[PDB]
């Protein structure tokens, strides 16, 4: 039995099926009171929404899904027939997020693409019948945060104006992504300053707007 099947299961009996809004509040709920985890949180997750909203994207990529709780965030505010597609390469992880999704009602918005991004990320136009992403939410390995990004452009996925969301840049931190998009000229940034979900202890968000090679 682990954590993630123990907040699966919590929110299928905490929460009312298709109401996104009351799986959000049964996973802070179960985070806060029961066990920590990676999910995002309500305190950046209020930082997402406004970006979210600000940007209304069409195509959201998502790296590291974990549980589905930025995935339902995020999908939950999209206009109708705007899509996420979420990378995740651990398979008990994705089934999770895969029935959290089913339990949000929020299935038809979202595809959990199973592997590695470094993979992935290279089949999205051909396979996935991608042109460019409106906005990219990096939530995997902080090492990664970095090469992905650069992957990204390298595959011609970014676009003058495609949005780059990053957690954790402070805990655990993203040294090296942070030094570099914020250095670039050819991106524009902005720090949102917060806290590590469920905790009192400081993080933040990057958005990293980019501005074309
Ligand atoms: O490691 C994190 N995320 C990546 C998980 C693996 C992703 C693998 N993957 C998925 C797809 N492709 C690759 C993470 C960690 C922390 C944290 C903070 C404080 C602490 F004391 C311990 C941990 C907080 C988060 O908000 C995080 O997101
Ligand atoms: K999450
Ligand atoms: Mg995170």
């Amino acid at each position: 039995d682990t954590k993630e099947q123990r907040i699966l299961r919590y929110v299928q009996q905490n929460a009312k099926p298709g109401d996104p809004q009351s799986v959000l509040e049964a996973i802070d709920t179960y985070c806060t009171q029961k066990e920590w985890a990676m999910n995002v949180g309500d305190a950046k997750g209020q930082i997402m929404d406004a970006v979210i909203r600000e940007y209304s994207p069409s195509l959201v990529l998502e790296l590291g899904a974990y549980c589905g709780y930025s995935a339902v965030r995020m999908a939950r505010l999209l206009q109708p027939g705007a899509r996420l597609l979420t990378m995740e390469m651990n398979p008990d992880y994705a089934a999770i997020t895969q029935q959290m999704l089913n339990f949000a009602g929020l299935q038809d918005k979202v595809t959990i693409l199973n592997g590695a991004s470094q993979d992935l990320i290279p089949q999205l136009k051909k396979k996935y019948d991608v042109d460019t992403l409106d906005m990219v939410f990096l939530d995997h390995w902080k090492d990664r945060y970095l090469p992905d990004t650069l992957l990204l452009e390298k595959c011609g996925l970014l676009r003058k104006g495609t949005v780059l969301l990053a957690d954790n840049v402070i805990v655990p931190g993203t040294p090296d992504f942070l030094a570099y998009v914020r250095g670039s000229s050819s991106f524009e940034c902005t720090h949102y300053s917060s806290y590590l979900e469920y905790m009192k202890v400081v993080d933040g968000l990057e958005k990293a707007i980019y501005q074309g090679p």
